[PDB]
């Protein structure tokens, strides 16, 4: 049906199966299928998602162009991917006008000075993600990365969100915990998504069934939580809160709020329902490539763990101001990131006929940026596959383009939790390599190989050794 458009505008790329399209060259993940179609069609190629035809762009204006230059006119929202119910409403899936309004309404609650009134609270489950790690370093055994991480980045959500505190590690049944470590990522590239894919009809009727790709029993439990929280704290109102719940709470007041709107309460648990998604298993998944990268580079380690006691002699606790005088990890964060953007595209969907650099991109169409392929690119870093923070180094940071490096995307629509997750996995890290240092161990695959899934995830979970310092 539409598996001859690329063909008649002289656009390259895998030839299409029918029905199916192109989803059978992903056997090998979305990462492995852009790396190919970009050695072998150039700076643009098309394929298709079953019927759905999807443009690859690399050029750095015409990245731009969509991104920025064109997002509120043509390129707006991103490609409807599923049956989401009320979570529509989430500033991700959020669509035209709607998301506009919630991008006003959410921005104010992610500025670095509201940020700097949560860094005392991501602070402490640094501590307590120590001792957590002190226990199972005194017992010799090997660390899996993604359950120390996840529970840190567990204990860091249900604080700056809800201001419920708990230690996700060692109180696993918490009703909170054992919800909350439900939202997991969602693998585009299993049965039920592919089949999505191959019948996107099917979607209509899903959504009348009210079946949705979120556990409903998850989702229930955090709209019953959230009612009870607005109203408790309706009681307790002297007491100055600083979560993301409160901020919200205070912008459904539209007489208090800058963009003159106010957030409904089916929005306001959408988003917090999406906050906890998108920072749950997305830290600790670079949180894990970091500490991989650090251990399997001793020196690279070894230099932060230096410039770390330097900023913070004594074991200093980390503080908002000093995090963002240490360098050296700014590097160690943004070069893990180009090796590993979990986000690993960008998608964008063409909202109307449009000529942009000299190219004809149709209606309805989906203009795909592939950050993990241009970050591999060896065209713009040398030695694509080596580890080496010295990419982003003050001297050669300015040689970096925006639209080539994009792990947190680009324009009105990048990432709104960035400068969060970026002082929360540098807290983290601060805390960690002060009192600890990770060294690799016969259970550790040194050559690290990437799942072939949906998810830019390890093959094998990550397992270190944990050794105190002094
Ligand atoms: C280190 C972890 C993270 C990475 C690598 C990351 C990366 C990204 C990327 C690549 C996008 C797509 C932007 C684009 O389309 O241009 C995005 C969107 C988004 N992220 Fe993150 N993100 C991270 C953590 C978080 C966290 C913790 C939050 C929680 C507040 C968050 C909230 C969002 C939201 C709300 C959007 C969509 C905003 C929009 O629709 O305008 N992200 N992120
Ligand atoms: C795995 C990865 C990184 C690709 C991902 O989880 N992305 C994502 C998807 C959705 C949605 F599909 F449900 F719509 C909402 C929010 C985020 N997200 C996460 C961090 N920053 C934004």
């Amino acid at each position: 049906h539409s598996h001859g458009l690329f063909k008649k505008l002289g656009i390259p790329g895998p030839t299409p199966l029918p029905f199916l399209g192109n989803i059978l060259s992903y056997h090998k993940g979305f990462c492995m299928f852009d790396m190919e179609c970009h050695k072998k069609y150039g700076k643009v190629w098309g394929f298709y998602d079953g019927q759905q035809p999807v443009l690859a762009i690399t050029d750095p204006d015409m990245i731009k162009t969509v991104l920025v230059k064109e997002c509120y006119s043509v390129f707006t929202n991103r490609r409807p991917f599923g049956p989401v119910g009320f979570m529509k409403s989430a500033i991700s899936i959020a669509e035209d006008e709607e998301w506009k309004r919630l991008r006003s309404l959410l921005s104010p609650t992610f500025t670095s000075g509201k940020l700097k009134e949560m860094v005392p609270i991501i602070a402490q489950y640094g501590d307590v993600l120590v001792r957590n790690l002190r226990r199972e370093a005194e017992t010799g055994k090997p660390v899996t990365l993604k359950d120390v991480f996840g529970a840190y980045s567990m204990d860091v959500i249900t604080s700056t969100s809800f201001g419920v505190n708990i230690d996700s590690l060692n109180n696993p049944q918490d009703p909170f915990v054992e919800n909350t470590k439900k939202l997991l990522r969602f693998d585009f590239l299993d049965p039920f998504f592919l089949s999505i894919t191959v019948f996107p009809f099917l979607i209509p009727i899903l959504e009348v069934l009210n079946i949705c790709v979120f556990p409903r029993e998850v989702t229930n439990f955090l709209r019953k939580s959230v009612k009870r929280m607005k109203e408790s704290r309706l009681e307790d109102t002297q007491k100055h809160r600083v979560d993301f719940l409160q901020l919200m709470i205070d912008s459904q007041n539209s007489k208090e709020t800058e963009s003159h709107k106010a957030l409904s309460d089916l929005e306001l648990v959408a988003q917090s329902i999406i906050f906890i998604f998108a920072g749950y298993e997305t830290t600790s998944s670079v949180l894990s490539f970091i500490m991989y990268e650090l251990a399997t580079h001793p020196d690279v380690q070894q230099k932060l763990q230096e410039e770390i006691d330097a900023v913070l002699p004594n074991k200093a606790p980390p503080t908002y101001d000093t995090v963002l005088q240490m360098e050296y990890l700014d590097m160690v964060v943004n070069e893990t990131l180009r090796l590993f953007p979990i986000a690993m595209r960008l998608e964008r969907v063409c909202k109307k006929d449009v000529e942009i650099n000299g190219m004809f991109i149709p209606k309805g169409v989906v203009v795909m940026i592939p950050s993990y392929a241009l970050h591999r690119d060896p065209k713009y870093w040398t030695e694509p596959e080596k580890f080496l923070p010295e990419r982003f180094s003050k001297k050669n940071k300015d040689n970096i383009d925006p639209y080539i490096y994009t792990p947190f995307g680009s324009g009105p629509r990048n990432c709104i939790g960035m400068r969060f997750a970026l002082m929360n996995m540098k807290l983290a890290l601060i805390r960690v390599l002060q009192n600890f240092s990770f060294k690799p161990c016969k259970e550790t695959q040194i050559p690290l190989k990437l799942s072939l899934g949906g998810l830019l995830q390890p093959e094998k979970p990550v397992v270190l050794k944990v050794e105190s310092r002094d």
